[PDB]
This record gives C-alpha cells, sequence and structure tokens, in this order.
C-alpha cells in the first residue's frame, strides 16, 4: 500500500478498510476456537486488536480533516454542527472498539485468576457478549459513514473550465 488511492469515489475507503480488518480479526476471535483461546492469554490478540483499532481511528481523523478542507462555501454554523456530529459518531465507534478489547482483557484476567484454566461458562458469556458488541459496532460504523456522507458537501464544472481554458 505504497500509494494513497485518490479516486473521488474512494475517499472513504481507507477508514472503511481499516474497519474491515478490525471486523475480520473479530469474527475469527468470535469462534473462540482452541487457537483463539491460547492466543488471548498470550496478549497477541488484544495487542493486534489494538493496532487495528488505532489505525481505524487514524484513517477516520484523516478523512474528517480532508472533508472539512474540501467543504464550503458553507455557513460556519453548519460546518461546526456537521463536524459535531461526525465527532460524536466517531467517538461512539471508538467506545465500541474499546469495549470489545476491554471485554477480551476481562476474559484474559478471569482466566489468569484460574491460573490459565477456562470454563464453558465464562467462554459462553464472552461469546455472547462479543456478538452483541460486534452488532453494536456495525450499527455505529454505519452511522459514522452516514455522518461523513452528509459532511461531504459544501459547494465545480466552473473550476474545471477555468483550468482548461481557453481563458480570457
Amino acid at each position: 500500500p505504497e500509494v494513497t488511492d485518490q479516486l473521488e469515489w474512494q475517499s472513504n475507503q481507507p477508514w472503511e478498510q481499516a474497519l474491515n480488518r478490525f471486523w475480520d480479526y473479530l469474527r475469527w476471535v468470535q469462534t473462540l476456537s482452541d487457537q483463539v483461546q491460547e492466543e488471548l492469554q498470550s496478549s497477541q490478540v488484544t495487542q493486534e486488536l489494538t493496532a487495528l483499532m488505532e489505525d481505524t481511528m487514524t484513517e477516520v481523523k484523516a478523512y474528517k480533516k480532508e472533508l472539512e478542507e474540501q467543504l464550503g462555501p458553507v455557513a460556519e454554523e453548519t460546518r461546526a454542527r456537521l463536524g459535531k456530529e461526525v465527532q460524536a459518531a466517531q467517538a461512539r465507534l471508538g467506545a465500541d472498539m474499546e469495549d470489545l478489547r476491554n471485554r477480551l482483557g476481562q476474559y484474559r484476567n478471569e482466566v489468569h485468576t484460574m491460573l490459565g484454566q477456562s470454563t464453558e461458562e465464562i467462554r459462553a458469556r464472552l461469546s455472547t457478549h462479543l456478538r452483541k458488541m460486534r452488532k453494536r459496532l456495525m450499527r455505529d460504523a454505519e452511522d459514522l459513514q452516514k455522518r461523513l456522507a452528509v459532511y461531504k458537501a459544501g459547494a465545480g464544472v466552473s473550476a474545471i473550465r477555468e483550468r482548461l481554458g481557453p481563458l480570457v
């Protein structure tokens, strides 16, 4: 990924793809297979989840700043509100990712309290809770995508023509 994709319709692609890597990793975790379980005690899962969450947030932030720079003419008041809303939606998304990572840390800690033994009971509660948070994350990510779409706005053929000329 040595270059940043710059096609006009692909401006949301970097954050959404970062989000997708997060979601794929999570669907793997959700199986709670014998290999997932070990790797969760080994702190690889939460470290990797954490790298994926962070990269999502970095691409959401780059994208919001890019939209805000390509916005307008627009009333200050409305840029302020459209920004307000993106920020709020972003935050919900981060909160949901934190809850995931943190639930997985709680599970690792409960297993440490049992000296590396897991039970069916606590695996089943983890399983159930992950699914519910995964679904909440989808909803909030869809909400963030909608907030960003609204923001992509502001003001085009005129500008292009003034580059092409003939200009007098």
